[PDB]
């Protein structure tokens, strides 16, 4: 699981 | 942004 | 920024 | 697990 | 589960 | 901004 | 788990 | 800000 907010 | 992979 | 990886 | 928040 | 808000 | 995984 | 407010 | 991991 990868996850990413920018 | 975001995105996520699982 | 965040993120993670598990 | 990892994760960062910057 | 992963959920954001901005 | 708030943000959460589980 | 991780959380996180800015 | 306030981060949390468990």
């Amino acid at each position: 699981k990868v996850w990413g907010s920018i």
